[PDB]
């Protein structure tokens, strides 16, 4: 059941890692939790942060410096892992861009990935209800953000679940996975070769039909020196689709910033404030 | 010569890593540099941060979240490595508490360490003058801080060089290395069996005879859940010695906090503010 395997006091709250037996994944999963000092006095809003390729549930906790801002605003931070671990699927670790550390936040339909690679259901349902049942977190004040594969994850999960996520932001998301190699490989393997099945997991397609209730729209930060800007991320495709659909998007482009956590750390404080304007309302 | 090998924009400044051919070490060395935005219009004060056992030049840059505070106060951050790298001394990597990653910021006098393990002279002279010659840093506004072996280093280097280091603070320092296993092993190996020679690298011994005083005081943060508090750190010994010599020390003990960077990150903003009181005068 629910096991506390790591805990460190941090900005007058606690940075924890839990392990639990996931019924949706069918395997043990680890996730990180930051509780701010305010959680001692009642339930608090929470943000789910989704990490990118090769990352773990601890990458964000170590590298983003988000806990100070979570403590300042009274928001908990939940960090899922990026894939199932130790599923024993043949060659699930043969590449870093697919399989282990590379679940792409989809529910796989193709064998042999469909048995365990159910990260969409895991993050939006089982992990959420576990957090709500066992931690002092408000069910009605949840937001989501993430980086790259995780920024793809944050946009997709928010646009598909308006009943759950009240705010959404992203750092350097894979904005149009149907049209870059990382996404086309992931979708081909997990979902099959029928591109129509991929649209339900593509932020740029979802925004064309989404009905949203975001007070301050969708926040995206993108570094202009990002090595993946033209080869994988394609923010302009999402920006154009959201404009045609009338969806408010604040896409901020920053000259000279790269893809990684020196970039993410610079803007994560503004992201936590952005979410707090909705979640702490 | 001076090679820029990493650079990422961060909090409107730059996080850099440099490689240079060290004459004092006799080998290439890597060091980290954070320049705040203010360094673009003039020289800025600088803080040297010394890392603990097993760390590298980038541990602080990645894990401490200090750049945000340095950018607010206009302080550069310089992070030396913890030891020579690739010196080829037999078995120098046999144990994690000695040799590689474990220079203890001393100048070794015993062979075979004496050839390259000159981290005291490296940090206080060669690295300092390289920084002052090649980067927009004020010679008269330098301070020093660090963690564990690096907290030992920060205290030792400040108390020995009051005309260099104008402010000093520490996270969980090895406060009396002559009286704990980490220090006894390192000093025995690097310095030999004459314990008198160890007193010049022992913060608790140095404070007993320090003539000059830091009138802004010495700031030390210690977590009470730290696993090394009673086995290696001994903050009480330095406290007792400082009290008896009239050196003001603010030793803050924090219930529940551990040894690592969730603890360090929590207080590093207060440390940069503390140093800025003197360095940004």
């Amino acid at each position: 059941m629910l096991e506390l395997v790591e805990e460190h006091r941090c900005f007058s709250g606690v940075q924890r890692t839990y392990k639990h037996d996931s019924q949706t994944i069918g395997l043990p999963m680890r996730f990180s939790v930051f509780l701010p000092p305010q959680a001692a006095h009642g339930k608090v809003p929470a943000l789910f942060y989704l990490a990118g390729l090769t990352c773990t549930e601890e990458t964000f906790a170590i590298k983003a410096g988000a806990q100070r801002f979570a403590s300042e605003h009274g928001i908990a931070l939940i960090g899922p892992d990026t894939s199932p671990r130790g599923a024993g699927v043949p060659n699930e670790g043969a590449a870093w861009d697919f399989g282990v550390g590379a679940g792409f936040y989809v529910d796989a339909t193709q064998e042999p990935w469909a048995r365990n690679y159910r990260m969409y259901s895991y993050v939006t349902q089982e992990l959420r209800t576990t957090v709500l049942a066992e931690l002092p977190v408000r069910e009605d004040r949840l937001g989501i953000f993430g980086h790259s594969m995780g920024g793809h994850g944050a946009l997709v999960l928010a646009l598909r679940n308006p009943d759950i996520y009240k705010s959404v932001s992203a750092f350097a998301p894979i904005a149009a996975p149907s049209h870059c190699p990382w996404g086309e490989k992931a979708f081909s393997g997990y979902l099959g070769d029928d591109r129509e099945t991929w649209k339900q997991y593509d932020a740029s397609e979802l925004v064309k039909s989404a009905k949203t209730k975001f007070d301050a729209g969708i926040l995206i930060d993108q570094g202009l020196a990002d090595n993946f800007l033209a080869t994988q991320l394609h923010p302009e495709i999402f920006e154009a689709a959201a404009k045609a659909a009338g969806q408010a998007v604040t896409l901020r482009r920053h000259e000279g910033y790269d893809h990684g956590y020196y970039f993410i750390s610079t803007f994560i404080g503004e992201h936590v404030a952005f979410h707090a304007r909705t979640l702490c309302a």
